[PDB]
């Protein structure tokens, strides 16, 4: 694989699977690297702004379809998985690459649990 010395946000707008009558709608998404959370906004105005929903990506995995030429679904330890669409073809390797690397980096990071005695 690729280490990937350096990390940055991974952010884009994807087409979230709202309803079956509404069917794809665009969205904006922000990847949270430092906590590990994947969160999605109406759109890009809306980054302050409180969150619609996170998902836990600690534990996740990640398939990508084939049906279309852009496509993945994001899964998730818990029993939850998120349908989104890459902006193209390209930046689908992007997402589900780096993504795969952020459920496994984090997953395994996790391990002695230091509530910490001392704060402040």
């Amino acid at each position: 694989g690729s280490s990937g010395s350096s990390g940055e946000n991974v952010y884009g707008y994807l087409m979230k699977y709202t309803n079956l009558v509404t069917g794809w709608q665009y969205r904006f998404f922000v990847l949270n690297n430092e906590a590990g959370l994947l969160e999605y906004f109406v759109n890009e105005q809306s980054r302050n702004q409180k969150p619609r929903g996170t998902l836990q990506l600690a534990g996740a995995v990640i398939s990508p379809s084939d049906e279309d030429s852009h496509t993945f679904t994001v899964n998730a330890a818990s029993g939850e998985q998120y349908k989104l669409r890459a902006t193209d073809a390209k930046e689908r390797q992007h997402w589900v690459s780096r993504l795969q690397i952020c459920t496994q980096h984090h997953t395994e990071a996790i391990g002695k649990n230091n509530s910490g005695p001392s704060s402040g």
